[PDB]
């Protein structure tokens, strides 16, 4: 849970994601008017680097909150950089902790999971917004989108599914039923994309509620190559827009530099032929799992069949 | 625990490890005299492929035992290959389950973890041997070794340790103390090896006891390149020897084809210069962690400093 985030390993991976970390750095350093003399809340501050960016940009006060043990490392790091007079770190869940202020001017966080919403803390960020954001205050990143794109990769498909038909001369076909419903997080070869992307979800963190994060979308994939469609890929775009002189965007899609989010891939049980110029129609719904509500399920209808996928 | 092994993902990885899986296949198919008309116990049978190898080689009966939910998939797989009359699958811990026989002729398993002994079930295999192996019976694989080799990789070292000194202009040096004591599982470039390997441990599964698996060894690394020594790497070799006409060996060392075990790397807090022809002397001790006894610690003394490492 918060246990995983107690270990340095995930923090190292996020910090070495240059697209991710340089986007936040650029947003703050190139829009210091958003931070100068402001009270900033960093929801899930981790190692504290985002809090230190906000302090450097002239924040009056930064409150860094994390439930994980990493906050004790943040505490030493803030002291090592001599920022303890500007940055106050608080251990606990943003849902329960006591803040030395009633309201904040700005909320910043990196809450995004695989396919944007997996094991994401947007729900925790929205709690902080509704309870703590001042009237006329701002939350960043402010705008997110989710997109789908069609994939043709018969070899990758055969590696994951057809593999189980003959394993050292033995049939293991009954394994396919456990494999198909698990989404795969992997970097896609952009040469395997056979459609234009379709946006299925737009979120503004200023106006969205937790109930908006379970959604359905009809979609149309404009096919660009006559091929066997073997999978649908998902990815997301992150925007820093509100009150920016220097807007910042990053994509986690396969046409962009890879990030630690990679892409999320939903393998089709039955690949099917498509033709260039075809308008491929489908439906996708995202639900919070009843068991672990940090677990998503994604229901995909395409080519007259429906499959539910989890991460 | 057994929970991780309930999921197909780890079984797919082990089965697609050709060095691992073709070694077991070759051992059984090229030494069928070991199996013909024998009663075979497969300790931790997983998906059941090893049990099916033993049946194909003419086993009278194969008992496949696994604590994990994967055993239910094994049950369908054995039925799909029409081997249910030869292979009996039993769900539970080999330590507690009831077997329809008092003794077995042969025990087979794949128990090996990172650095041979991490989260390894050799203890469970030895329980099965001491309780169930007939007089004059055989256990496979029968012989294992662990080796160390010296590494020079200043860039990899700087990527993992020196990285934390300056992260986007902020000091994060206090992170180094969490990083140094974690062993890294990774495939090494064989060009970075700067010593001959040194064997630190020989196990014969016929004669070894659980108490032998906590051990100390003095070692000498024959340096082959004047360089900065940045790490010590560990790996292991697996032998099928007893009563074989066709002996089988595989190595998980960096001079051999990569396996899912890769190599285990112990980064040095203070890299130090070595000269070609130098006899580098050290000491290594392996202990079962007091907290999780599936967790090892490795204490390494080299160049007049000592560090304890965990996985
Ligand atoms: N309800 C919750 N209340 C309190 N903490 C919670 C809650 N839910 C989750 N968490 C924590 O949120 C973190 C998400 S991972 C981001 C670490 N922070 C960064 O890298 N930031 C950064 C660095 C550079 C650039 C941009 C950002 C974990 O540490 C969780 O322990
Ligand atoms: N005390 C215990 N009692 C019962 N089961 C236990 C115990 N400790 C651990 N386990 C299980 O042992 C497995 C180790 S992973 C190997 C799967 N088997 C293979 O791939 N075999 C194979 C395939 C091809 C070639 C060679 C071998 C897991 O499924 C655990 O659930």
């Amino acid at each position: 849970y918060f246990s995983s985030y107690g270990h340095y390993g995930i923090h190292e991976e996020m910090l070495k994601d240059k697209i991710r970390t340089e986007s936040y750095r650029d947003f703050i350093y190139q829009n210091p008017h958003i931070f100068k003399d402001k009270v900033v809340l960093d929801v899930g501050c981790g190692t504290g680097i985002l809090s230190m960016f906000a302090a450097k940009a002239g924040a009056k006060k930064v409150l860094g909150v994390d439930q994980s043990e990493i906050l004790y490392q943040a505490m030493d790091i803030i002291r090592l950089n001599k920022l303890e007079d500007t940055i106050t770190l608080i251990k606990g869940k943003i849902e329960e902790v006591h803040l030395p202020v009633e309201k904040v001017d700005v909320i910043i966080s990196e809450w995004m999971g695989y396919f944007l919403l997996f094991e994401s803390m947007l729900d925790s960020v929205l709690y902080a917004k509704n309870k703590y954001l001042a009237k006329g205050g701002s939350v960043y990143p402010d705008i997110c989108t989710i997109s789908l794109v069609a994939v043709s990769d018969v070899n990758k498909h055969a590696d994951r599914i057809a593999f189980w038909d003959d394993v050292y001369g033995f049939k293991m076909s009954c394994m396919k039923k456990a494999v198909i419903p698990e989404a795969v997080v992997e970097v896609l070869d952009p040469k395997t994309l056979i459609s234009e992307p379709c946006g299925i979800k737009h979120i503004d963190c200023h106006t969205t509620s937790i109930s908006d994060l379970e959604f359905s979308s009809d979609f149309t994939l404009k096919i660009t190559r006559t091929s066997m469609c073997t999978a649908i890929a998902g990815y997301f775009d992150i925007y820093f827009e509100k009150n920016c002189h220097n807007r910042v965007v990053f994509s986690t899609g396969p046409q962009s530099t890879k990030t630690h989010w990679k892409q999320t891939v939903f393998l089709l049980e039955k690949p099917f032929s498509v033709k260039a110029g075809e308008a491929l129609k489908g439906k996708v719904t995202v639900h919070k799992n009843k068991k672990d509500p940090r677990s998503l399920t994604v229901t995909l209808t395409l080519n007259n069949s429906t499959q539910t996928y989890g991460l």
